[PDB]
């Protein structure tokens, strides 16, 4: 229970990222990540940039072609009115850098999901820079409770999935183009 699991590819979907949200407990805003490794490429963990919120538990070290990683986040504890923003950032053994961007915001008046993929040439690891690129600048996808494609060049492409609530679960496929 130091990381999140590392589970069969194929394994990967809506139940299994629910279970996630459900071991979390009752707080106000959380979010369950599923990536399923089908890249062709071993990935390597670097970090998670946390913008706002936690998580108990850090990325899957090692995720092999044909296996999903699980992640969580949960909002900062106690009476702050925020939600959990964050960038994934693994090293792929290509030498690149697979970024995911996850947004789950407090205040649903105003603001929604997002979430974002992205393949960095070399080793970049997630900070603010790197949040504000995938949050501000690349276009990032709604948490519409759509799925979306995107060719990620490098030879790959990512689908996924994101839903528009504040229990939020984030699905995403890395295929070969």
């Amino acid at each position: 229970d130091v990381a999140g699991a590392v589970i069969d590819g194929a394994g990967l979907g809506f139940d299994v990222l629910k279970t996630v949200l459900e071991a979390l407990g009752n707080v106000k805003r959380k979010i369950a990540v599923g990536i399923d490794n089908e890249s062709g490429r071993t990935w390597t963990a670097m970090n998670t940039y946390f913008r706002s919120g936690t998580s108990d538990i850090v990325l899957p070290h090692k995720v092999a072609h044909g296996k999903a990683l699980l992640y969580n986040g949960q909002k900062n504890r106690g009476p702050v009115a925020t939600g959990v923003v964050g960038v994934i950032a693994y090293s792929m053994s290509d030498g690149n850098t697979l970024a995911v961007l996850f947004s789950v915001p407090y205040d649903y008046n105003w603001y929604s999901n997002w979430w974002n993929v992205r393949v960095y040439k070399g080793q970049k690891r997630a900070n603010q820079r790197m949040y504000e690129e995938l949050y501000y600048h690349r276009s990032p996808f709604r948490g519409d409770n759509g799925w979306h494609s995107r060719s990620l060049g490098y030879g790959l492409k990512s689908r996924g999935f994101m839903n528009s609530s504040g229990h939020a679960i984030l699905e995403i496929h890395v295929t070969k183009a």
